[PDB]
This record gives C-alpha cells, structure tokens and sequence, in this order.
C-alpha cells in the first residue's frame, strides 16, 4: 500500500470536497478513481462494523457497494494521518451527465426517459441499503458511454437514511426542497422525489427550473423547452410544494411517461453510439 497497488494518474477533478485522480490497479490493471479527503474537512463521521471511526462517505458505500451497478463501488479504502483514500470503480469511457447535456442540450424524451429510470432503480437501491445520498443531480452522475449505464457517485453528503426529520443539509441548494428552504426540516424520501424533479427537469430542458430561493418556495414550473404534457405533469408531481403531495417511487415508475423504458444497452446504440 498504497503507491505500491496503484498507479496514480492525472486528476481528474477537485473541491473543497475532495481532489479525484484517475488510476489503475497494478495487477489488473483495473481502471480506479482514487479519492483523497483531508480529515479537516471532514463533517460526519461513522463507525465501521468492525468498530473504527471513519468518514460517514465510507459507511455509506460499504452499504450500497454490493454488485448492483447502478452506484460507482468502493472497491478499497485506506487511512493516512491526515486523510483518507478511496478507491473506487472508473468506468472507460466516462462523462458526467452534467457534461452531456452541456453538450447536446436538452435530451430527447426517449433517452431522458431511460436516464431517469436509472437514476430511479440506483436511488431504489441505495434507499434499500439504508442509505440516503442527499446531492442527486447531473454532476454527480456518471454515463457508461459504451454500455448505456447510469452510476450514481458522491456519498459525501449522504446519511443513513430514517423515518424522522433531518435538520440538516449539505446538498446542492438549487435541488433543495422549499420545506428545507423554509423551515430547515425535510424527510428523505420526499425530498429525494424533490431533487429528482429537478434532474427530469434539466434533462428535457437543458436547464434547472429554480435558481433562487424565492422560485423553489413558489413552487411554479415554466418550460423553456417543448415537453410532452405527460412529461410536464410528473415533473410537476415530483415538485409538489407540499412533501405529501409528491409522489412515491412505486408511483412514478408506474406514471405514464415511464412506460416502455429503452435497456441500457439500446440506449447506448441508439443515442451514445
Ligand atoms: O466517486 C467519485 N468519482 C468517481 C468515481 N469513479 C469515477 N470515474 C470517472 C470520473 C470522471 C468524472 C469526470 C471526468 C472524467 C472522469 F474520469 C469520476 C469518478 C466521487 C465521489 N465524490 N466525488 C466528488 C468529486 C468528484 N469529482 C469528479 C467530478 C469531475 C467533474 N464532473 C463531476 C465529477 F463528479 N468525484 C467524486
């Protein structure tokens, strides 16, 4: 460990979250991100089953990094003294959903469709792990570009998921519910729903439908794209002003624009290829 069983390659992006290099696995050589985080940084933290402090990010990918492919997988983790390290799967080739619709504009409703049932079956997945990700949004979802898959990343907001309020929030805030806005209480599921209208919305118009506090309290949906009325309206149900009146995964995945769901790998042919 751990210069020894990877070589590092260039960075691949950085904040005060954290700095990605790209690399390979000696031995494999197995395409890895490996992901540094200083322990200052660090706000919640974790215990391991095995009884040791760690980031809250590492409990949560422990949880969720079974096989299921729709999350980028914690492959191996270490501790420095003043940090630690992630190694984690790195699809090839690879771009951020937040790139490619920065490229093409808004998506086509066929493949918006496809994108979003799988961000809907990774977010399932996680939610039945115990684990809530809090920062669902485009720039933390990866495209395998030959394979047509979805991969959620960034559990660095995350937290374990309950049935009783949260009180706190270190999310996108221009995906933040107005219950949060307005009273700094949200339940996870609901505000999950929240978060994933604001996803649909950016991928059939290119862009976020909120950008100041008092917009997303208003809770009033404008389309600056043509968008089938279907399409409006779960949009529109997934940004319910009142958490209660959202809908539930079951149901939005029964909502008529969901139906006939392209297989990743057709959406690699006909829309990646
Ligand atoms: O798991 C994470 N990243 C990754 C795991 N596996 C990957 N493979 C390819 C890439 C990748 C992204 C963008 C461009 C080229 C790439 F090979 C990132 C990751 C991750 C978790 N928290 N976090 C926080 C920041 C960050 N930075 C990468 C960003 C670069 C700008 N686009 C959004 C990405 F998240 N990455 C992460």
């Amino acid at each position: 460990p751990l210069e020894s069983q990877y070589q590092v390659g260039p960075l691949l992006g950085s904040g005060g979250f954290g700095s990605v290099y790209s690399g390979i696995r000696v031995s494999d050589n197995l395409p890895v991100a490996i992901k540094h985080v200083e322990k200052d940084r660090i706000s919640d933290w974790g215990e391991l089953p095995n009884g040791t402090r760690v980031p809250m990010e590492v409990v949560l990918l422990k949880k969720v990094s079974s096989g299921f492919s729709g999350v980028i997988r914690l492959l191996d983790w270490f501790e420095r003294p003043d940090s630690f390290v992630l190694i984690l799967e790195r699809p090839e080739p690879v771009q951020d959903l937040f790139d490619f619709i920065t490229e093409r504009g808004a998506l086509q409703e066929e493949l918006a469709r496809s994108f979003f049932w799988q961000v809907l079956e990774a977010v399932r997945h996680c939610h039945n792990c115990g684990v809530l990700h809090r920062d669902i949004k485009d720039e933390n979802i990866l495209i395998d570009l030959n394979r047509g898959e979805l991969k959620l990343i960034d559990f660095g907001s995350g937290a374990l998921l309950k049935d009783t309020v949260y009180t706190d929030f270190d999310g996108t805030r221009v995906y933040s519910p107005p219950e949060w806005i307005r009273y700094h209480r949200y339940h996870g599921r609901s505000a999950a729903v929240w978060s994933l209208g604001i996803l649909l919305y950016d991928m059939v118009c290119g862009d976020i439908p909120f950008e100041h506090d008092e917009e997303i309290i208003r809770g009033q949906v404008f389309f600056r794209q043509r968008v089938s009325s279907e399409c409006q309206h779960l949009i529109r149900w997934c940004l319910a002003l009142r958490p209660s009146d959202r809908p539930t995964f079951e149901e939005i995945q029964n909502h008529p624009w969901m139906q006939d769901v392209l297989l990743p790998q057709e959406t690699a042919e006909i829309h990646l290829h």
